[PDB]
């Protein structure tokens, strides 16, 4: 009965020390949903107008026309960033040539992840200081624009986060689920005493 007693108390302190764990990992949890949330309400920044102007654009600025490459990029349609300029143009107008069509992608798009390759392309662009894209510089430029890289900047601060989130619901759930199996047996050990 002592024994069991002991044993009792060992496996009471474990699970308590799990249920700490458990709450920070909670906590970082909750810390890590306003992180998706807040990128998600920065998600609907492009709408229905922006884009129309785009296609109808026809001409072309400069910076612009760095949109136009993180645009193709996150969507998959290759070409990365070697082919020139005009020729990556003539690329981001034939998915605007219905408006409504890609505002329909651009919510649906979003998958959680979509691609690791593709990430590390856009992340060298927003982590390239020159060639402007914050979302400010971008607006001088041409306004619209200014918007469609917003998003595009608080798409890749989503995928950042969605994997900061991933891993650390992944150690929640663990530490949660041991938590609740060390209370269970703490429990029926302390009935056997």
């Amino acid at each position: 009965q002592t024994i069991a007693n002991a044993e009792e108390e060992k496996t009471n302190v474990a699970a308590a020390e799990a249920e700490k764990i458990s709450k920070e990992a909670t906590e970082a949890l909750a810390e890590a949903l306003p992180a998706l949330r807040s990128a998600e309400a920065a998600v609907d920044c492009l709408k229905k107008p922006h884009v129309t102007e785009m296609k109808n654009l026809g001409s072309p600025p400069a910076g612009v026309i760095v949109t136009a490459r993180v645009v193709l990029i996150l969507f998959n349609q290759g070409i990365t960033l070697n082919d020139p300029d005009e020729k990556v143009w003539k690329k981001a107008v034939t998915f605007m040539n219905n408006p409504q069509a890609f505002i329909d992608k651009v919510k649906s798009f979003d998958g959680e992840n979509i691609e690791p390759n593709i990430i590390e392309q856009s992340n060298k662009i927003i982590q390239d200081p020159s060639k402007k894209f914050n979302e400010k510089d971008m607006a001088g430029q041409s306004y619209a624009a200014s918007k469609l890289c917003a998003w595009a900047v608080n798409i890749v601060t989503f995928n950042k986060i969605f994997k900061q989130v991933k891993p650390l619901q992944d150690a929640q759930k663990q530490a949660n689920e041991i938590l609740e199996e060390k209370k269970k047996e703490l429990a029926i050990v302390k009935q056997r005493v």
